[PDB]
């Protein structure tokens, strides 16, 4: 039981960097070495290859989800205040910024994001379960944010794809990571490069969100 | 992985760009764990050709790599042509200067809605988080070079140094509102209701970054 939970965890771990790189074409016999398991633990522990591919998608799901609730649950807080501040809401949105931005320049994500983005060119029930249990919200999210501060409808598709382009500045340390460490120089990030990373998407945040202003 | 000599017979050039579509397709899927069957299947040639035309998979992969770049170098080598006339000059127009990123952003945009690119994105999404040889010509050939133009294009409307890290971490961030929309694609379709892009929903897509590109050039030129 508790041999099995630590059984099982090291099984995700070495699905996801295998799924990761090599989707389906992943072979139990290398993730179960990785894992330092037999193939049969697979089967015992999950089911099938293809379970296991699914529990790395809802291992990827309750990993964003612990760190988007306190985000919705201060934004719940504020909003709850019978005057909240523009400036209050700017805030949470950079947070919840600063916060991504943290988690997509972290060695330990890598895999998370490599599955993340096949899974959006390639889209199965993997994809489905992440997004409606914590990319749909976390969307939304900061879509109404941003709707709250600047005055707009959330709803409205030019406001979704406002965010999204937005968003896109966030993901871009993550998924052009090569090619911004050549560009810069810089051989990994640390937490001195964070800050500029940090620095140059709330820019361009305050400005969109002051050019969207109604 | 190396480089392979070019096919002597125009036959031999058309399986070969056989093989690389469907290379591109399943490495662009799998990785070096896509196999030569599945390959050799899709493109309708034997698995010995794969062999007899490149030597290996690894060496397929790699041709998989120089068409991309020759594919991309092609597509925006008239706006690196516009680039240089512009940069050659004494008293650059700022209003060419910001012609020209626009016009840039809205042929990525553009390509970057296709459904005949998904292939060559998958192929690259991968490679930046688990760089090999294949990204490296890529970068040093095309990605690097645009990169750098349009950095070049941002400092030129600004007033700022091109070198400097700000500018080149201020590009990149912008270019990632470029990307989103194939890079977070099952994202923006859901959450809009979109089943698909199409003309109008791209020129939508292009309003949408063209409007933060301004915004960006306008906020960043103060105090210039
Ligand atoms: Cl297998
Ligand atoms: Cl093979």
């Amino acid at each position: 039981t508790i041999k099995g939970e630590q059984a099982k965890k090291q099984l995700i771990a070495a699905a996801l960097a295998q799924f990761g790189e090599y989707g389906m074409n992943a072979t139990t016999r290398e993730i179960a070495a990785q894992a330092g398991q037999n193939i049969a633990a697979i089967t015992y522990y999950f089911g099938s290859k293809e379970d296991l591919y699914l529990a790395c998608a809802q291992w990827i799901a309750d990993f964003i989800g612990e760190q988007f609730r306190p985000h919705a649950e201060e934004a719940e807080r504020l909003f709850a205040q019978p005057q909240p501040d523009r400036a209050a809401i700017r805030e949470l949105i950079l947070r919840a910024c600063r916060n991504m931005i943290k988690l997509l320049t972290q060695d330990d994500t890598v895999n998370l994001s490599k599955f993340i983005s096949r899974e959006q060119l390639s889209p199965t029930a993997a994809y489905h379960l992440v997004h409606e249990q914590v990319i749909s919200p976390l969307h939304s999210h900061l879509t109404r944010l941003i709707a709250a501060w600047t005055g707009c409808d959330a709803n409205d598709t030019r406001m979704i794809l406002h965010t999204h382009a937005l968003i896109g500045e966030i993901l871009a340390f993550r998924l052009g990571k090569e090619t911004i460490l050549l560009r810069t120089g810089w051989t990994a990030f640390d937490e001195e490069k964070t800050e500029l990373i940090n620095q140059t998407v709330t820019c361009h945040i305050d400005l969109i969100l002051q050019g969207l202003s109604q």
